[PDB]
Formats: structure tokens, sequence, C-alpha cells
DNA sequence: CACAG
């Protein structure tokens, strides 16, 4: 996942109200722009800080690649000098209550500014250009200054999108793989959604939500332990590579906010706000031993899915 | 160049 800084002093209200970013493809004289070319590098799930009137106003999530699109008519005189031939990105804005003024924090962030194409000068004044790459270390400082609301956009939210993209591509690969028969293809695709033979096989091993004890089939998700995306075709259909979980517990486990020790002890991520467990009446403690086959997968989950600092 | 200053 990549971080971006979009400078929107001229058109913030229009871009926010429309849920987009927009730049020309080229400078007015037809020359290439590093900044406009950055539009073609943004991936769905990338985090974009909106900078306008000296403040960071939004921690946004990109929801498209750049697509060819005309300059928004609603820019009017404020956009007069930009070429009509442009790039648009659908940007899911998340307004923040703590609107940080980066210039007021320049001593803190200066060491983390990139050598080339920095959104800020060393005195903390913004550079006049549209879209800048933000190194991960600079992004972590900005997130520290904004506070919880910035973390809430990223962890188990923005950073899940690239995982979904990867899984979508694998589903396409399976659908086109000549080495596997039609039934296999169907069962592998259905297992991604906790359906088909995977669910029936999991029901031979597990009978209830580990955490909430609910036994009712219509209130339980068939979750993989080792994620579907990184599982081989045998592991994708293995009844021992799963848990039946209530939907909120599936959410916490699938994203790595929680995991389990082999003896069933719940492990809570530093990235899980403990107010969530209080609000949903989920206790820390022991949720029963896992089988040796389940333990192999749960080891993968602890080492690769569980969120650690 | 140039969505900040
Ligand atoms: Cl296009």
């Amino acid at each position: 996942m990549n971080y971006w800084w979009v400078s929107q002093k001229q058109t913030f209200k229009q871009e926010f109200e429309g849920g987009y970013m927009w730049s020309p493809k080229e400078n007015k004289n037809g020359t290439q722009s590093h900044y406009y070319n950055n539009m073609t590098l943004v991936q769905p799930g990338d985090v974009v800080f909106s900078f306008a009137n000296g403040l960071i106003l939004s921690v946004g999530i990109a929801r498209s690649h750049a697509y060819s699109y005309n300059k928004p008519t609603e820019f009017g005189v404020a956009g007069a000098d930009w070429a009509n031939d442009g790039w648009k990105i659908d940007l899911e804005y998340h307004l923040v209550e703590n609107k940080i003024r980066p210039k007021a924090h320049i001593d803190f962030i200066r060491p983390y500014l990139p050598q080339k194409y920095s959104p800020l000068q060393d005195n903390g004044n913004g550079n006049q250009a549209y879209l800048f790459s933000v190194p991960h270390e600079l992004a972590s400082k900005v997130v520290e200054l904004i506070g919880s609301e910035a973390e809430e956009v990223i962890f188990g939210f923005a950073d899940t999108t690239e995982i979904t993209t990867t899984a979508d591509a694998i589903e396409c690969q399976i659908s086109n793989d000549a080495s596997i028969d039609e039934t296999e293809k169907h069962q592998l695709v259905k297992s991604r959604r906790g359906q088909g033979i995977f669910r029936s096989r999991l029901e031979q091993v597990e009978s209830r939500c580990r955490v909430t004890g609910v036994q009712l089939k219509n209130h339980l998700i068939a979750s993989h332990i080792k994620p579907w995306a990184v599982s081989n075709n045998q592991e994708r259909l293995d009844g021992h590579n799963g848990l039946l979980l209530a939907p909120h517990v599936d959410h916490l486990f699938d994203k790595g906010f929680i995991s389990f020790e082999d003896n069933g002890e719940m492990i809570v991520s530093e990235k899980l706000n403990l107010d969530v467990l209080k609000a949903w009446s989920i206790s820390q403690g022991n949720y029963g031993y896992f089988s040796k086959q389940q333990q192999e997968y749960m080891c993968y989950h602890r080492e690769n899915v569980f969120k650690k600092l």
C-alpha cells in the first residue's frame, strides 16, 4: 500500500464534494509532469492526505486507478489554465476533526521529507504542485500528529484493499487454469466466500463460534485460518483450515486484530482499540485447544496475518 | 514546469 499527498488549495471543495482527484495529463505547454504522471501510479486502497489552506483535511482511500476524464466544469475560473484532457481518480474522502498544520510541526517531520519531489520545503511551506509520493516513515509521523482518526482509515480498512485485489486476480487465474477440472474451479471460487465443500468439511470439525459460542448456522461465517489468497488448492478446501465465527469475530480474526495461541489463548493486537472488545462484550482468555492440523494453519495466522508493531 | 504562498 502506498501513501500520497494531494495539494488541493484551488479546488478542495469541488474535489471533496465530487469524491475525486483530477489533474491534466500534461503541463499546459504539452510537456510531461512528474506530479500528473503520479496519477497513473495510484492503486485502489492507497491512502491520500488532502492538503488545502495549509491544513490536512482528509485521510482518503483511492477506489480506482486513474481514468481519462475531462476537467470538471465546476472548477470554473479557479481551473482555467489546466488542459481539459485529464486523469480522474475516485477518492473516498474521510474528513478529520484534527486538521493538522504541517508547517507548525516542521521540526518533527523535516528529517522524513524525501530528497526529491517533497510536498513541503524545509521551512514547512508547501510546494506548488498537485500529487506527491509520501514515504512510509513520513506517513507514520503525519498519522502520529493527526491521531486515532487517521489510524482508523488505514489499519484493517485502507490496507485490506490490496489484499482483495490480489485475491480477485487469483480467482481469475483459477477460472483460466487448464490443470484443474470444472468442479475444482467451482469449489475453489466458492471457498473464498466460505461456501461449497469447504463449509461442509469445516462443519465436520467445528460446530460453534470459538469466542461467542453461537451454534446457529445462519449466524456463523466459515472463515479460513491460513487466508484463501496464500493457501494452495488443498489448503483452500481443507476443513481443518477454518473456524466458524460470528461476523464481528470473523472481522477481527480475518484482519489480524486478534489471533490464537495453539492452546486457544486469544492474542489481541496493539492495533485493536480495547474499547471494541468492551463495546461487543468479548473477554480476553482461553477459547479451547486447536487440533494439530489447525495449529499448523494458526501458526501461519500468528506469523503473517496478526497485526504486530 | 508548477493545486502554495
Ligand atoms: Cl482511461
